[PDB]
């Protein structure tokens, strides 16, 4: 808390032709994990186009960190099956909330992350100020696997008595 | 932290048939007001139905306290018209939090709290379980005001170093 940067919600939105890893589909959940936190979506049942619209809120004491972030398809009466993994930086995003920048109107792109040989991004990543709050988007290629997309959007919570930014 | 339970999430979803406190309209906002915290949605511009659909994040150090919402009309220029409040305890969501719910099925309700001419719910709300998380909806009906409805949903945040549940 004297140590909290303050909260990032990565809001887990959808995957995108996913693999399938029963027969004809798949059961997909996502798990993210930040140094020492992991959390979880919940499993959206034979749809490898699942529409999780689910929040993942990490506590951030480190302006440097990465993300990692996994798909597996859950198998009731089996090992869970691997279906992808990929990552981010939240640096940029950080750097930006840093900004301080004063609305600011509406729309306007504070920074772009170009994809890159070497991160997971499907297409460029804005971090742009929408409706009173500065978001982040991302859709990120799974590494490993034959196909598959998950879009998200980091935003973020401040919270009154840590340290802050 | 040595007190803290975790994080409170009030997603202030939407109001419904709000005062009109300018001529023809409002320009809302909701206040949430907990023991010492005061935290505040952004304004929605001209419209009673507004669509905050906005994450106030509580700390809880004291399962006893009620939770505030108060409703006021920005003016830019001048003082801000009050458009009703209203009020709940969270005492029955923690309560619930508390139980051994894990192994539930998903969708099973925990706890159904009763509207009375004592609170400010405009019908029952349901503590439920449902994929793996424990939620309560509240529909809130606005006091000391012509008309008004605010619906917020509640939900919990872990804090990795917290006194936890
Ligand atoms: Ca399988
Ligand atoms: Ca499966
Ligand atoms: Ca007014
Ligand atoms: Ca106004």
């Amino acid at each position: 808390m004297d140590d909290l940067l303050g909260l990032l919600r990565i809001r887990i939105k959808r995957g995108v032709n996913l693999a399938v890893r029963d027969i004809s589909s798949s059961d997909p959940y996502v798990v993210v994990k930040m140094g020492k936190q992991k959390l979880k979506t919940r499993v959206i049942n034979k749809d490898v186009n699942p529409e999780w619209n689910e929040d993942l809120t990490l506590s951030v004491t480190d302006s440097n960190l990465t993300v990692l972030l996994t798909v597996y398809d859950h198998d009731m009466f089996s090992k869970d099956d691997k279906m992808g993994d990929a990552e981010f930086e939240i640096k940029p995003y950080i750097e930006a909330l840093r900004m301080q920048l004063d609305g600011l109107p509406s729309g306007t792109i504070v920074t772009t992350v170009k994809p890159s040989r070497r991160n997971c991004l499907a297409e460029e990543s804005r971090v742009t100020w929408v409706d009173g709050k500065l978001v982040q988007d991302l859709v990120l290629r799974l590494r490993h696997v034959e196909c598959g997309e998950v879009e998200a959007q980091l935003q973020w919570i401040d919270l009154p008595g840590s340290k802050g930014l």
